[PDB]
């Protein structure tokens, strides 16, 4: 995946999140820290923020990212596509986990109940572990996928199953 | 402790700590002028070669960190595998392979001797970081099996289109 992707990857809360543009940041709502009253050096007073379940959009005042273009961002992708998922990992490692999208599903997984759209991770037979699989702290990385002159961004990391191949994106 | 601190750079691609004194690579990748390998001269390193499989054996420990995995001759049909590739780029890239026979194969117009594998991203992958590129030689194929990590061979070759690889195997 190109830098200028990687470079929008930004560690927040117990996970991660993504700038859209200079003005506009996306994570899972479960990452944001509750008591938190100032992001970036804007107060809430002076940011918009859009949910949906686990999908959080902030909108800020004033350019945060100068040095981004706003790029596309899809309410999750067609059925059959393969995203990437944008994972940082220890020592300045980057794991792009390859992931082929399926339905909007909602599931109970380690007892919370996730809306959002479902995936299979392409890694391995089970992808149990942190060497082919997620994580808890990965929530909130991006999933991209590449057309054939640009790439879009289709939604943040929510849950995956243990022992499983499935993933849920939280999309707009 | 992660499997990827065993994928180490190596002459024209890369190659895998076994254990503390076994290296596993592609026999092409190499490099065909030397005196030694890790700081270690190779008047004392063991070399075993069977076509696109080479190992080193060395007399002293070279990754006292490691254990000793188990290392077999290719897999079970039908197994899923993972190929562990490591990128300059700064990337690290599992990707599921869906194993086949062992067999002698044209790849790009030149024999390859070892076990066939189809990518799960399939015929239809569109990218860096859906499949291979030549620079990924000597990158380890491994699964799960019983509690333990199993490595079965090391990346030799793949198609320009379509999703076929190959791994060089032990004996
Ligand atoms: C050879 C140095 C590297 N470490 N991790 C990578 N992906 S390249």
């Amino acid at each position: 995946a190109p830098p200028t992707l990687w470079s929008r990857v930004t560690k927040f809360g117990s996970g991660w999140g993504f700038w859209v543009s200079p003005t506009v940041f996306i994570t899972t709502t479960h990452v944001i820290p509750t008591s938190a009253k100032e992001f970036f050096g804007e107060p809430l007073t002076s940011i918009a923020i859009h949910r949906a379940g686990e999908f959080t959009l902030f909108r800020f005042s004033k350019k945060i990212r100068p040095d981004l273009t706003g790029m596309i961002l899809e309410e999750g992708c067609p059925e059959g596509t393969v995203c990437s998922v944008l994972i940082k990992r220890d020592s300045g490692e980057l794991l792009p986990l390859a992931v082929r999208m399926g339905a909007i599903a909602s599931m109970r997984i380690q007892g919370r109940l996730v809306h959002g759209q479902s995936g299979m991770l392409l890694t391995g037979a089970n992808a149990k572990g942190m060497d082919l699989g997620t994580i808890p702290g990965d929530c909130g990385a991006p999933y991209v996928y590449k057309r054939a002159n640009d790439w879009v961004v289709c939604g943040v990391h929510a849950a995956a199953t243990k022992s499983g191949n499935t993933v849920v994106c939280a999309v707009q």
